[PDB]
């Protein structure tokens, strides 16, 4: 019940070489993640685009080591006004996006950045957690609806890549304890339904599951507590979702289980654009 990520497939089914590498990572504390060597791993992974969620760091406190990534020199940050110490996302890109926007239209929690590139639009998101004891599930349900709507009036323009921490394991294969977590944040019925609606309405494909429909034990998050990470007791909360039009560009969708620094691990997408 431990998992070994298959090797990197850097060739599309029509046989073209991957031209774009996107890495997404919930860092659960950007400053702590940086002190735990996250930027060293990123530099090794060398993505063209790096998305980060749950930064928990205001723009004024962004450590200057981030400017020491000249291969990801264009950096955009979204932080909440009200909340201090919670939320926050970032998008770092080798090339400048044609346009960058923040939020989902009715603002400000610092959860979503939208970067328009030449061939596609990239959304990164830190979806609100339903909370211990489902306290914020009502907020989460309305956010899902708003987000779904926002994304619809977006993929109507160009193909869409949505990455980040969606805070839900879609199906049972997506977590280690399906039956014990049916009323816990991330596996409620309302939350699994919302993910399904996300996929139906936009529409989007789950990159990893498209490529690995039968693969179990593939998680991107483990609670710090107990030793869940060491025992692979975890959840797949972090996704790359794509418009159908992009499936022929899809070379691979990775889970970087070995990379430390957070209670989530990175995920990496390869596309042949």
């Amino acid at each position: 019940a431990l998992y070994e990520d298959p090797p990197d497939q850097k060739t599309s089914p029509s046989g073209k070489p991957a031209t774009l590498k996107i890495c997404s990572w919930n860092v659960d504390g950007l400053r702590a993640w940086i002190k735990k060597k996250g930027l060293d791993w990123v530099k090794e992974e060398a993505p063209d685009i790096l998305c980060l969620q749950e930064t928990k760091c205001s723009e004024n406190k962004l450590p200057a080591e981030l400017q020491e990534l000249p291969g990801l020199s264009h950096q955009y940050w979204s932080a909440p006004s009200d909340k201090e110490g919670y939320s926050g996302v970032g998008l770092l890109s080798r090339q400048a996006p044609l346009k960058v926007s923040y939020g989902i239209g009715d603002e400000q929690e610092g959860r979503v950045i939208v970067a328009e590139f030449d061939s596609f639009v990239l959304v990164t998101a830190y979806v609100p957690n339903a909370g211990r004891g489902l306290v914020r599930l009502e907020y989460r349900q309305r956010w899902d609806e708003a987000f779904r709507k926002f994304l619809k009036g977006l993929a109507s323009r160009k193909p869409l890549v949505l990455c980040g921490d969606l805070n839900v394991a879609h199906e049972e294969i997506d977590l280690r304890n399906p039956k014990g977590n049916k009323k816990n944040a991330g596996f409620t019925p309302q939350e699994r339904q919302g993910f399904g609606e996300l996929l139906q309405a936009v529409p989007l494909a789950d990159s990893f599951r498209h490529l690995y429909p039968n693969t179990p034990y593939a998680y991107t998050f483990w609670t710090y507590m107990m030793n869940a990470r060491s025992k692979n007791v975890g959840w797949r909360l972090d996704y790359f979702l794509l418009s159908h039009s992009l499936l022929p560009a899809l070379c691979d969708s990775k889970i970087r289980s070995k990379a430390l620094g957070s209670d989530h691990c990175p995920i990496t997408l390869y596309l042949a654009l």
